[PDB]
C-alpha cells in the first residue's frame, strides 16, 4: 500500500522501504518501492528534496530515491510504519527524478 | 506433499503431484499478503486464503520450481481448498 | 504466445524454452516456461510421460517441465519454433505433475 | 538521457530527468516483444513502441533503477512519444 | 560515516571520505576473525584491529563498493587507527 | 596491470574497466578496479575531478570512481587500452574520494 | 585454520564447514572448505570413505567432499569444533577425490 | 575428464579423478591471463599454462565445484602438466 514502509523478506539489498505505486494499480506480482537508508550515513550536503529525511520510530532515515526498484510482492514483509503525512514531500521527489519539477 | 504450505519467513504452497516423487524440485506458488493486492485483483486465478488470523493470495503466475533442500517446516494444510487451486492452474495453462 | 519455443535473453544454463501458459491470461509481466535440455544429457530411464522429447532443427531436446519457471516477458528473446503440433504431450506432461494419477 | 532507448534484458527506456544525476545509475523501463502481450492489455499503463520495424511494449511495472555502467549503445530516441509515457508513469504512482 | 564499523555477523570499516556523497553507496573494507591469517600476514597491508574482545583482519584486497540500504548499525569507530589504514589502502594503489 | 583497461567476462555489472591497483601488490586472486561509463549518459555538470573523463577509440568514458570494486582475475578479459597518461588525473580521483576534505 | 569446523555467515548452503587448506599457505583472502551436512545414508554409487562421517556434539555429520569450495575468510564465522584427529581419513578423502586411482 | 580445459574466453581445468563421476559436478581451477600476475607470484602453488598462444595462471586457491550442466567444450589438454598440477594442488592442503 503506498506510504506505507516494509521490511524486507530476503537477503541482502535493503532492510527497510517505502511503497510508493498507486493502491488503484496491481501488477500484481510486484510494488514499486523506495529503498530507506540509515540518515547518519548521508551529510547534510545531500538534497533533501530528491533525498526526503524521514523518522521511523526515533530514528532518521533518508529515502534513497534514485535507488527505486520493482519488488516482488512475495518479498515484502511486514508493515512497520506509516508516511502519509509526508505524501508531499515524497511526491516532490518523485516528480523531481523523472521531471526536473 | 499436496496442498501443504512451508517456509524456507516467506511463505509457498506445494501444488506437485505426491506421485511425482524422483524429481529433486518442487513446483510451489509462492504466498503474499493479501492486504498487498487489491480486491479488484481476481480469486480465480489468485486465491484469497487463511493461515492463522491473516490473509493470503495464491500468486499463480509466479508458480516456480523450488530443490527440496530449501524446503522448511511446514506451516499449513490447504486440501480443503484444493477445488479453488486446481481451478487457478487450469485457468493459467489452459483457461477459458 | 503458448507452445512457441524462444531464445533466453539472460544468463542461463539453458538457451531455449517453450511458453506453456494460456494466450487468454495476460500476466502480462511473466509467462509461464518450460526449459529445454539436450536429449543426450539424460538418460532413456528418464519418463517420456513427464519429459517429452522434442525435435529443434536437427537436435533433439528434453522438456524440463519439472523445471517449469515464470519469466518475465522482457527477457524472453526471438521465435525459433512452434511445437503446437506436440501440444497434446506437453499438455499430458503438465497435467501428469500437478494431478498424476 | 532520458527518453533513449539503449541495450544491455536487452532493451530498456532511460525515464530519469537529464537535470538529476544519480550519477551512478539511470531509473529504466524495460521493454518487452509486443507479441508477447495480447491487444486487452492497457496501452494506457503499457504503450507500444516501435524500435525498427518491431512492435514492443514498455514494462511500466518493471521499472528499475540500473547502474550506468551496464549501458549499453543507444539504440532509439522515444522523444515523439514523451506524452505517453509521461501519462504511464504518472498512472502508476498517482493513478486514481 | 569515515572510520566507522558496521554490520551487514558480517563486519566491515567505511573507508570513503565524508566529504564525498556518493550518494548511494560507500566505500567499505571487510573485516575478518584475525586467527584465519597466521602472524606471517603483512600487517602493512592487513591491520590488526580489535573490536570488543576480539581481533580482526583488514581484508584491504577484498575492498568494496556497497549500497548504504545494506548498511547497518554502527559498532565500533577506528578514527584512532587512521594512520594504518591510510597506509594500507596507498600500499595497495601506489606502492606506499 | 594498473591503468590498463579491459574488457568484463560475465555479462552482468560491467562492460568496460580500469586496474586501478599497484603493480608491486599481488592479491593474487583479485584486482581493485574502476568500472567506465559512457560520457553521453552523464551531464557536464558532473565533477571532472572524481569522475575524470578518458577517450578509448573514437567515444568518452567517464570512470566511475564511486564504483570501484574488487574483481576476480578469472573474470578479467581482454586488454582494450592503455591510460598510463592519465595517471595523474586517476590518482587525484582516488585520492579525493578517500581523503578529501 | 587447517581442521577446525566453523559456522557459516553467508546465506544458503549447508551450516557447518571443515577448513581443509593447509595453515602454512595463506591465500590469504580465501580458505579451502568442505560443507557438512546430518549424516544420512548415502547412495552415491562408489565410496563412503569419500564421505567421511565426524561427530560434534550428540550429533553425526557427513563431510561432502565433493562440494569443496574456496570461501572468503570474512564470511567465516566462529570456530565450533576440532576434527585434527580425524586427519587420516580427511587426507584420504581428499587423495582420493584428486587421485584416486 | 580430468586434466582437460573447458568454458560455459572464461577458462576452468576439470582437476577431479576420472573414477568418482556420480555427483552431477567437477572440482575446477580456475584459469586467468598470466599477465595479470607477476613474476613474483610462486609458479610452484599457481602454475602458468599455455592455451593457444597466450599464457594462463592456474588460480589453485580459487578450486571450486561446479555443476556439469555448465561445463562447455573441450578446449585443451594439460596432461602432460599432470605433476605441477598435483604439486600445486598437494602444496594447497598438505603445505607441499
Ligand atoms: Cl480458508
Ligand atoms: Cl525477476
Ligand atoms: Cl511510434
Ligand atoms: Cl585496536
Ligand atoms: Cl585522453
Amino acid at each position: 500500500m503506498q506510504f506505507k514502509v516494509y521490511t524486507y523478506k530476503r537477503e541482502s539489498r535493503y532492510r527497510l522501504f517505502v511503497d510508493v505505486q498507486s493502491d488503484i494499480i496491481d501488477t500484481p506480482g510486484r510494488r514499486m518501492v523506495i529503498p530507506l537508508a540509515s540518515a547518519r550515513l548521508l551529510s547534510d550536503k545531500v538534497s533533501r528534496e530528491l533525498y526526503p529525511v524521514v523518522h521511523i520510530g526515533d530514528e532518521s532515515w533518508r529515502m534513497m530515491t534514485t535507488d527505486m526498484a520493482s519488488v516482488p510482492v512475495s518479498v515484502i514483509g511486514e508493515e512497520v510504519a506509516d508516511l502519509s503525512h509526508r505524501e508531499n514531500d515524497i511526491k516532490n521527489a518523485i516528480n523531481l527524478m523523472f521531471w526536473g519539477i
